[PDB]
């Protein structure tokens, strides 16, 4: 485990929480960004509204919301804070899978291959969740951010289109708020260099 990747490895090995079929509460702005409050247990989670989420959710109550949460440190003196990951709750049952192909190349030049399948149980999924779950898998199973920490994850959609997450840096915050049709994910290709 190499220190120039220690930040990336620490972030992508955090615990995540998934809150489904919840209610979101947006209070009046009190700092430079707005938050959606979610209360699934005895804690109040503040979810930053970044990217498209700002114009998407007005002040007030928002029902049928699902959130993929990763507690992070912040400059707003908030205890339970997470960015993006908000999706609309399911309209119906979803039971879809996407095949994952991994190729890894060492600093030695050693090349490995691996495969898995990524289960999808949500009609609408955030890039935050795809990005986060996959990297965590890559770290735990393929030693991502140990020996090497660059490359890409590419989610391919059934219609043709692609979303690519560059491994050398965290997923951009504005992108943690983008959302896609889970049912339209075809397969996932990962190249670790
Ligand atoms: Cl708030
Ligand atoms: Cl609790
Ligand atoms: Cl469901």
């Amino acid at each position: 485990i190499n220190p120039k990747f220690k930040d990336l490895r620490a972030y992508y090995t955090k615990p995540s929480l998934e809150f489904k079929n919840e209610i979101g509460i947006i209070l009046k702005k009190w700092t430079t960004i707005r938050f959606m409050n979610v209360v699934p247990d005895y804690f109040i989670y503040k979810i930053a509204l970044v990217g498209k989420d700002d114009k998407k959710y007005g002040e007030g109550v928002h029902r049928n919301v699902d959130v993929f949460v990763v507690l992070e440190e912040n400059n707003y003196n908030l205890e339970k804070y997470s960015v993006g990951g908000i999706t609309k709750s399911n309209s119906k049952k979803v039971d879809h899978k996407a095949g994952v192909r991994i190729t890894k190349e060492d600093n030695k030049g050693t090349i490995s291959h691996d495969v898995s399948e990524f289960k999808i149980t949500k009609e609408q999924i955030s890039l935050k969740e795809l990005d986060f779950k996959l990297r965590k898998q890559l770290i735990e199973k393929n030693n991502l951010y140990g020996n090497v920490g660059s490359g890409k994850i590419v989610i391919k959609m059934k219609n043709g289109g692609k979303y690519t997450f560059e491994l050398h840096k965290k997923l951009q915050e504005n992108r943690m708020a983008d959302v896609i049709d889970g049912t339209n994910i075809d397969n996932i290709e990962v190249n670790i260099k």
